[PDB]
């Protein structure tokens, strides 16, 4: 029966936006959810959002007949350079359906067999980099895991080598990409956009978009003109036809899809690898069980596809790091028609709901009371986990098309790290989680000692 909905402190006319004027907004909304409960209204000048935290309400918010993906304010800002790629378009835009239908078979677990050798290439570069460190040096974990995921998506994506392990300062496309992304998350905070001084940032944003567009546009043009067939996603987009309409993707959208795979895949997947290594280094018993499995399964100088799939406990370790810190922490929904949530909170057509995934993954009624503990074994039998309890890759037909690509990568890389190195938390690191569109451990450094096992070819 109809209930109330809390609201945090307001600052009249600015309403609750100062509560989000922090460098850590998701972790600040997790402190607010702890004191107000499973749903709360958050209001800013112009918008109203309700944040959901319990599986009880989120299983309802995940019914596709009543709710659909919303383009939140962050995604509308990202659409300026990601366009109508899969991530920043509405389900009912014609290009979302057409790209979804063409790309879906290329992102299956069976299609990972074709991208495997390209993922091993960048994985071996990372391992070889750490093999070659001298005994006085340490690893900057988030920074080499972002080198590893940029280069893997560049090479599986459009067969281009960004050669991030050969540089100190990134290839200028990556610099533009990070800076555009950065600019788009800063426009959220700036309650006074367009003009004062911002027009310098705004001028700069136009140039970063031009660098992205120009490099990708050229790759596509050179590709159609030479016509060689590789096993990257760009050839599957260039030769693919939507079975519903019979149409191909146009060249401008193919570009947006390539920019979208970079921006949607690089930080989420490297954040994941960083958090999994943290929790392993902080939990020696888990590390030993994971390192044992890697040494038993990965018996060849380079892992085969079938060997990565047998790395059952490494997969449980990554699932539990995604429970505790889902690297893309919230997604947004809008009500399709007037409806009631739970049987007690009235919603109107078009109201926005935001799923706060890190809180969902801390619901004591589903996970038990050791919710804050790192226990991979929670996932030993994955069918025993209630529907809509575990949502790190979103929901339904708008879930992460790249789910299988991210988990194969992460399992491959984590299995080879544990196989080849013993790790030491030489500084006794204290977790500080930096927020962008994504979450990562800021400053996590480790020392790796080699077990001197050959990494051949
Ligand atoms: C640890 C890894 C990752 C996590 C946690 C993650 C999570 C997510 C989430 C939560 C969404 C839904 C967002 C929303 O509903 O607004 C999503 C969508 C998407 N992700 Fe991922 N992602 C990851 C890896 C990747 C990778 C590697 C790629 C691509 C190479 C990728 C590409 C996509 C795309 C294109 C969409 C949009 C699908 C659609 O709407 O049709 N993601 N991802």
């Amino acid at each position: 029966t109809i209930k109330e909905m809390p609201q945090p402190k307001t600052f009249g006319e600015l309403k609750n936006l100062p509560l989000l004027n922090t460098d850590k907004p998701v972790q600040a909304l997790m402190k607010i959810a702890d004191e107000l409960g499973e749903i709360f209204k958050f209001e800013a000048p112009g918008r109203v959002t309700r944040y959901l935290s319990s599986q009880r309400l989120i299983k309802e918010a995940c019914d596709e007949s009543r709710f659909d993906k919303n383009l939140s304010q962050a995604l509308k800002f990202v659409r300026d350079f990601a366009g109508d790629g899969l991530f920043t378009s509405w389900t009912h835009e014609k290009n979302w359906k057409k790209a979804h239908n063409i790309l879906l078979p290329s992102f299956s677990q069976q299609a990972m067999k074709g991208y495997h050798a390209m993922m091993v290439d960048i994985a071996v570069q990372l391992v070889q980099k750490w093999e070659r460190l001298n005994a006085d040096e340490h690893i900057e974990v988030p920074e080499d895991m972002t080198r590893l995921t940029l280069d893997t998506i560049g090479l599986c994506g459009f067969n281009y080598r960004f050669n991030s392990f050969y540089r100190d300062q990134p290839h200028p496309f990556i610099t533009s990409m990070v800076r555009a992304l950065d600019e788009a998350m800063n426009k959220l905070q700036r309650a006074n956009p367009d003009d004062p001084a911002y027009d310098e940032n705004k001028r700069q944003f136009q140039e970063d978009i031009k660098v992205m567009n120009d490099l990708v546009d050229k790759i596509i043009a050179d590709r159609k003109a030479s016509g060689e067939q590789s096993d990257d996603l760009l050839t599957h987009m260039l030769n693919g036809k939507d079975p519903e309409t019979g149409e191909p993707l146009d060249d401008e959208n193919i570009r947006y899809q390539i920019i979208t795979f970079l921006i949607a895949g690089h930080e989420t997947t490297s954040g994941l690898l960083s958090f999994a290594l943290y929790f392993l280094v902080k939990n020696p018993h888990v590390l030993q069980k994971a390192a044992e499995e890697a040494a038993r399964v990965l018996v060849d100088p380079v892992p085969s596809y079938k060997q990565v799939k047998q790395l059952k406990y490494v997969g449980m370790v990554l699932n539990e790091a995604l429970r505790l810190w889902p690297t893309a922490p919230a997604f947004s929904l809008y009500a399709k028609e007037d409806t009631v949530l739970g049987g007690e909170y009235p919603l109107e057509k078009g109201d926005e709901l935001m799923v706060l995934i890190p809180q969902l993954h801390r619901d004591k009624t589903i996970w038990g009371d050791d919710v804050e503990e790192f226990r991979p074994e929670r996932f030993e039998n994955p069918s025993a986990i209630p529907q809509h309890a575990f949502k790190p890759f979103g929901n339904g037909q708008r879930a992460c098309i790249g789910q299988q690509f991210a988990l194969h990568e992460a399992t491959l890389v984590l299995g080879m790290m544990l196989k080849h190195f013993d790790f030491e938390d030489h500084t006794n690191y204290e977790l500080d989680i930096k927020e962008t569109l994504t979450l990562k451990p800021e400053g996590f450094v480790v020392k790796a000692k080699s077990k001197k096992i050959p990494l051949g070819g």
